[PDB]
């Protein structure tokens, strides 16, 4: 098992468009990625209550199942995150639901990774929810985190709001206003 | 999904190395697989009532999940079965515990590939259970299957007792006595 940590920002100002325009000179293009991620539930364990999340992701036509664990911090998105690749999306969905998991909602999105040392920094811009910003670390700490997410949104005079709500959480959110 | 439909043999005469040597000239070897399994329960439903499997197959390095569902004959195995290759075990195993599953019992065999004109014949040598033969059939009846296990044993003058217990089952068996 390994420890995500990341900082998801809901994005004011600019545009995603306009901020790539200007981290594409210091940042380094990784890839594009377009994720389908379809979330179960459990009947016995409340999933939301638990904390807990199970999800089938497509991302450029790799299948990934990941399970994620409560959250470990209130000042960033942290979780246990483990994942393994599997041959196939349907079978996987099958076995899933043949074991007794109900699929819960689906999320979409086209994410551009950058890469500016040992930070990916993911522009994403989610269907029916907007354009988001995701900071992860690598080797780092909550704190090497807070400070990068700080010095990375005033020199690019990005106008945010900071949230370690999931994007399933804001989904459902959203769709209930 | 599809439907695995075979039947499992526990050899009583000869061996099964006189048995390959029996089929050897006239049967074409496909490969032989080391096999270790790992079987899972889920505390809600219990696969042994409901008549479902779940396992985490290494085979020759190559890692597959597998749903069984319940049987649907009397006269041969048949199951549903629904298979996915994971990237990595160790790590398909910890979501299967973290979501709740646990490890019931672990079988371990060798296994002798061979293919006849549309079916499989696997010489299995069990780890503390023995030695068996299962033939699959690909895009078969249960009446073809029935009519070629019958010439097979009878060609190769094999002395066989036939059953629809998984290994998983008889390995149980076995332990208490
Ligand atoms: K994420
Ligand atoms: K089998």
């Amino acid at each position: 098992s390994y420890i995500e940590r990341e900082i998801k920002l809901r994005v004011i100002s600019p545009s995603l468009e306009e901020i790539e325009e200007r981290i594409r000179n210091n940042y380094t293009f990784i890839n594009e990625e377009h994720q389908i991620d379809i979330y179960y539930n459990n009947p016995i364990r409340d999933f939301r209550k638990s904390d807990e999340a199970l999800r089938l992701r497509n991302t450029n036509g790799k299948v990934i199942l990941t399970y994620k664990g409560p959250k470990q911090s209130k000042e960033t998105k942290t979780r246990e995150e483990i994942e393994v690749e599997v041959s196939d999306l349907h079978k996987m969905d099958l076995i899933l639901r043949k074991l007794g998991f109900i699929r819960s909602f689906q999320v979409e999105k086209i994410r551009k990774n950058y890469k500016y040392a040992d930070f990916i920094i993911s522009l994403d811009s989610i269907k029916e929810l907007g354009e988001f910003i995701e900071i992860e670390g690598i080797n780092k700490t909550e704190k090497e985190l807070i400070s990068f997410v700080d010095e990375f949104v005033k020199k690019h005079q990005i106008q945010y709001e900071k949230t370690i709500k999931s994007y399933l959480e804001l989904l459902v959110e959203h769709a209930k206003k």
